[PDB]
RNA sequence: GGAUGGCAAGAUCCUGGUAUGCUGGGGAGCCUGAAAAGGCUACCUAGCAAGACCCCUUCGUGGGGUCGCAUUCUUCACCCCCAGGGGGUUC
DNA sequence: CGCCAGATATATACCAGGATCTTGCCATCC
DNA sequence: ATATCTGGCG
């Protein structure tokens, strides 16, 4: 099913863009531009302000959820404990604002005598402290919090500042005490600071630490005389904090045994493996050499490295101080099978890092470690191996003496993971020692692998977790699968990168090399990071002329970034490059910028031009027939923020009062909403009212019959705060999220119909319960109470209630509006003078401003270039072309078009592209392009 | 230009916490007001996506145990990759 | 009052340290 | 950057 042709793939990776091109070569010149499209992705950013990524927002929301749940959990565990302890927490409703604080201060100043009344105040104070327990290093334990400066310097520092400003010192004094006083003298003072952006004096500088809070907790137990048993348990309960840990899914897999995770660097299996593998690859000059080490000599040097407690033995010392070899150069090492060989004799040989650090800790703190010193002396390393892997797994989760363990945390162990698992290291070590065999051949002996084999390269169908690299990668492999099915696999692949992009180079390249070693691609080249612009501007290929575009700045300049199609043409020109040719071009580039300068010319470059002279004309041909396409991937998966995060207070409106259109849309209860829906039209399905106009009179005796109960004219119904699409969450009102998509309805004559939009949000899908599997999210009648219908166009809702309006298509943020050679005809206002300078026919949907308008930006222009322009005219005016002023005033809002004045083009086609940047016309399972004018519903 | 040792810096996330914010329930103090009922500054408490399941059931119509804003062509379909995952779909 | 066009409202900000990566620098050996 | 808001406009 594949038409085989000789072609090469070109990739120009951008920060928010990726230009892809397939160019066929007859031997040996480019003839036909098979595909050339620049996809405009988002760089993986979720919040455009403070550019945090989508995944970051998910994880922050995710951990926020578990924090609340663990906080709920641990607070209830404390309450269950202090139940049998006899105490009483603060009730929520009716207590004094300062009950907990007065407690925390009284118990530390006065000893209350009566035992029963002491219990109630004990409960109040501990409840609030558990609700406000302060910060501490989560990696530490509760007993470690006990062994801290109590109180801290920062807390004493804060207390000194307050004494100087308000001229008062409080014995002793704890933090609970100071709060209850400072709210009295200068009322309205805030305890801990915060900023949400004027004139006030605050009470504290820094956050309170759990060590300072524990200081107050231990003082009160002293003053009130509490037994150790009760006080030790309640301290361990209020400061109970889950100990952080790495998940088992985020440790890499062993490439040799994917059933086991990578071992820790501090592992003893690892230290021995490194030393045993290094010696098995050593060779000694025996002639006319060389030969591997004799079994005896190998064992002798291994043990000398294992025993040392410092990294002193070098490779020169290995050859001389141990084997007594005559010269240092008589011993070498090889890192590949029968391959080149070197060895820095001044560099140090490996040693057992973990055992040496264990040695230094026992040698320094043997008093803290007497039993383990005696123990670890004669214990063999077969047990130490399991022990140290446990040490790595306790220092991150994931016989032991408790008394000793607490002092064992002042030892610094090797952090980080290593390539292989623990059992893989152990097995490879035994075979390199027992059969005297290479590491590369130890693989073959243990695990079925040919010799040699490099660890498998990451694939195209595997992510990197880095958001900008994964956006680029996703578009890339889709384009390549489409190209490899539509055409043959390429001859070469050339890639260009515009710093951060550093990971992207290695990740994309090594993934592409797996592709090539799988499909059979000869040459795979990457470049950093400006070879493609020179390749153009040395063949008279300037994109400001390739598409007829106006100048922008007062001085004439190359408007490279202006048109988003350049990424694709850069991809096209890269198909003519090979590593040697690209650098010999970049070198010439450097030779001009320094000083002189004369020409170009080299057998590689004259060959290039003779083969590449033709592209000067193909891009002209391709731009004329408009073959270069801008595309944006579509977001269809109905996941994301369901509603804005601000909870809001309801309004209320009595049943008997007068109702206006705005008040009826705002009715919260869906069943009460349907009640008033009948009271405005008994035979109507939808609300046909316009706000700011009464539609029901002030019936003194208005009633609403409901399945639950009927409300009298004195009863009140809850209303949302504002006449805008909202829902109810957890007893509050929340605005809808931004619109997931839009449904395109139409009615009227065939030859002159009226269209309008129904703006569908993620909130709509939730309350309509349309998030279950097996739902089409774009085509499913949304109940009339959903906010989509509540704020639809009044003309739209009148025609659909009349059976006249039918769903004809759907639009989504990012798809294309091609008005054809007809162009924008209903031009008016600032748009008119816009098209005189930027004759744009392709537009992209960015938003849905109201129930009657749709937001469009031009498909070919970049926001970043014109945003610079907007900042340009406000600080240095007169330094732009008249077209510059046009474009600067245009882009902030771009186009705010009335949907009726848009979809009325017969005329227009909304395009949905393939990966190759070609429009879908077939009504396949994938989304496809259609015409709003003549589209019909099945 | 390759090999090796070491150092330093940055990126992407992940885990567990803090402090606020908003809404509800509250009331310490205060200001506009003849009021009457607010709103002004703070503080106590509960929750912080909607929800889909589980688990234990002593059947409490209820307790605790997770998932829930990423993977940009949902749902349906058919070609792949190693019994669930991961991919691609040419106009 | 209808319709633009500019203005405005969105939860936010920290903490230590694991896992996964990349650069930049120094040096010694083919 | 988007869907609202307000205010000035005719």
């Amino acid at each position: 099913g594949t038409v085989p042709v000789t072609w090469r793939l070109g990739v120009d990776v951008g920060e928010r863009s990726i230009g892809l091109a397939a160019v066929s070569y007859e031997e040996d010149k480019p003839k036909e531009i098979l595909a050339a499209v620049s996809w405009i992705h988002d760089g993986g950013v979720g919040d455009e302000r403070s550019g945090a990524s989508r995944l970051a927002l998910r994880g922050m929301a995710r951990r926020a959820r578990r924090l609340r749940r663990f906080r709920r959990a641990r607070l209830r565990d404390l309450d269950m404990l202090l139940s049998e302890l006899g105490w009483t927490p603060l009730p929520d409703k009716n207590v004094s604002p300062v009950d907990a604080w007065l407690a925390r201060k009284r118990l530390a100043e006065e000893y209350v005598v009566d035992e029963t009344e002491r219990r109630r105040l004990l409960g109040y104070a501990v409840s609030h402290m558990a609700r406000h327990r302060g910060w501490r290093n989560p990696w530490t334990t509760i007993k470690d919090l006990k062994n801290l400066p109590q109180p801290s310097d920062s807390w004493e520092r804060t207390r000194e500042s307050l004494e100087a400003r308000y001229s008062v010192s409080l014995e002793p004094g704890t933090v609970g005490q100071w709060a209850g006083y400072l709210l009295q003298r200068a009322p309205g003072i805030r305890l801990n600071p915060t900023q949400q952006s004027l004139s006030n004096a605050t009470a504290f500088e820094t956050r309170l630490r759990q060590e300072d809070v524990l200081w107050e907790l231990r003082c009160i137990a002293d003053v009130q005389g509490l037994p150790e048993d009760v006080v030790s348990n309640v301290i361990d309960a209020v400061f109970c904090q889950k100990r952080p840990s790495v998940p088992a899914e985020r440790i890499g897999r062993d490439p040799l045994d994917p059933s086991q995770l990578r071992a820790s660097r501090a592992c003893l299996e690892f230290q021995e493996y490194r030393i045993v593998a290094a010696v098995a690859n050593l060779r000694i000059r025996d002639g006319s050499g060389s030969r591997p080490l004799s079994l005896e000599e190998r064992n002798a040097v291994i043990e000398a490295l294992l025993a040392q407690t410092e990294r002193s033995l070098t490779w020169s010392d290995i050859a001389l101080e141990i084997l007594k070899l005559p010269n240092e150069s008589d011993l070498t090492s090889v890192p590949e099978e029968d391959g080149p060989s070197s060895l820095a004799y001044s560099q140090f040989a490996p040693f057992d890092e973990t055992s040496a650090r264990i040695a230094e800790f026992i040698a320094k703190n043997r008093r803290k470690i007497p039993t383990f010193a005696q123990w670890w002396q004669e214990q063999d390393r077969t047990s130490r191996s399991d022990l140290v892997a446990a040490l790595a797994d306790n220092s991150i989760a994931g016989h032991l003496p408790d008394a000793e363990l607490e002092a064992l945390e002042g030892l610094a162990l090797p952090s980080g993971r290593v390539a292989y698992s623990r059992l893989t290291l152990s097995g490879l070590t035994r075979v390199m020692r027992d059969d005297g065999v290479d590491v590369h051949n130890a693989r073959k002996t243990c695990f079925g692998v040919d010799d040699n084999w490099r660890p498998p390269l990451p694939a195209l169908h595997e992510a990197t977790g880095h958001p900008v690299v994964d956006r680029n990668l996703a578009i890339l492999r889709k384009f390549l699968s489409s190209a490899t099915m539509r055409w043959g696999p390429p001859q070469s692949i050339v890639v260009e990168l515009g710093s951060a992009g550093g990971y992207a180079a290695v990740a994309l390249r090594d993934r592409l090399l797996s592709y090539g070693e799988k499909n059979g691609v000869a040459q795979v080249a990457v470049f950093r990071g400006g070879v493609t612009a020179e390749a153009r501007r040395w063949l008279d290929i300037s994109i400001e002329r390739l598409f007829s575009r106006v100048a922008i700045f007062a001085q004439s300049t190359s408007t490279k970034r202006l048109d988003r199609r350049h990424h694709a043409v850069d991809a096209v020109v890269l198909t003519t490059l090979t590593p040697g040719v690209a650098k010999t071009l970049a070198d010439a580039r450097s030779r001009r910028v320094s000083a002189s300068t004369e020409e170009p010319q080299s057998p590689a470059y004259r060959q290039w031009k003779e083969s590449c002279s033709g592209l000067g004309d193909l891009l002209i041909s391709t731009a004329a027939r408009d073959s270069i396409a801008v595309a944006a991937p579509l977001r269809l998966r109905p996941t994301g923020a369901l509603h804005e995060e601000t909870l809001r207070a309801f309004s209320e409106h009595t049943v008997g009062a007068a109702w206006k259109g705005a008040e009826l849309r705002r009715i919260v209860e869906p069943e009460v909403y349907a009640a008033f829906l009948a009271l405005t039209d008994p035979g109507g399905r939808f609300l046909k009212v316009s706000p700011s106009e009464d539609v029901l009179p002030a019936d003194e005796n208005r009633h609403i019959v409901l399945s639950d109960r009927v409300l009298g004219p004195r009863d009140r119904v809850k209303l949302f705060p504002d006449d805008r699409g909202s829902i109810r969450v957890r007893g509050g009102a929340a605005y809808i999220a931004s619109f997931h998509h839009a449904r395109v309805f139409r009615w009227g004559s065939s030859h002159s119909p009226s269209f309008a939009l129904l703006r569908v949000s993620l909130a709509d899908l939730a309350v309509a319960g349309l998030l279950r599997d097996g739902v089409d999210v774009f085509t499913a009648e949304l109940p009339p109470w959903t906010p989509a219908w509540r704020y639809a166009s009044i003309a739209l809702v009148k025609a659909v209630e009349s059976g006249d309006a039918k769903q004809v298509g759907w639009l989504v943020p990012g798809d294309e509006l091609d008005f054809g050679p007809e162009g924008v005809t209903t031009a008016a206002g600032d748009l008119s003078m816009f098209l005189k300078y930027f004759p744009e026919r392709h537009w992209v949907v960015t938003g849905f401003e109201d129930d009657k308008r749709i937001n469009l930006k031009p498909a070919f222009l970049s926001a970043e270039q014109a945003e610079v322009l907007r900042t340009e005219r406000s600080d240095r005016p007169d330094t732009l072309t008249e077209a510059g002023e046009i474009l600067a005033q245009f882009f902030p809002r771009c186009w705010r078009a009335t949907v009726a004045k848009v979809l009325c083009h017969p005329g227009l086609t909304v395009i949905r592209r393939t990966a190759l940047g070609q429009p879908r016309w077939r009504r396949g399972h994938l989304p496809y392009s259609w015409r709003p004018w003549s589209a019909d519903p099945w």
